[PDB]
């Protein structure tokens, strides 16, 4: 499934002009994208969460090289899923 | 931001009645749960994708037989954010 298929999805099921779906789409994935930004959870009863996970600064070791190297702090977009989509894939 | 916030969000951005964006919402999390559960990645240009990953199938022990067994393989899902999301979160 890709972007396309999504939007033909949320037009019929939603009933709405394949332009509407796709703002309805594009809205989604930049609403979501705006709470990580912003460091909001993003809870999806049904479905999962999306976090934002924090990562610190620290010393560290590079995997199979072994030097040890200064680990800048980061923030990463991660996803649990619920047990509704864990259950469908299993 | 929950689901609620979610639809409110995207009737805001797209311009539609909360039932349109209500409706939206639920097809894009079906759609992708479908997709998921009949083994089928989904790839959101932008956005990211979800795949169904792969547990292989592993031996491990019984610590009270004392006899190697057999761990099946397994079916989870997971999220790959795209460069959009990941730089959105740094």
């Amino acid at each position: 499934m890709n972007k396309t298929d999504l939007i033909n999805a949320v037009a019929e099921q939603a009933d709405l002009t394949k332009k509407e779906a796709g703002s309805a789409v594009d809205a989604v994935f930049e609403s979501i994208q705006n709470s990580l930004a912003k460091g909001e959870k993003v809870q999806l009863i049904g479905f999962g969460n999306f976090e934002v996970r924090e990562r610190a600064a620290r010393k560290g070791r590079n995997p199979q090289t072994g030097k040890e190297i200064d680990i800048p702090a980061s923030k990463v977009p991660a996803f649990k899923a619920g047990k509704a989509l864990k259950d469908a894939v299993k």
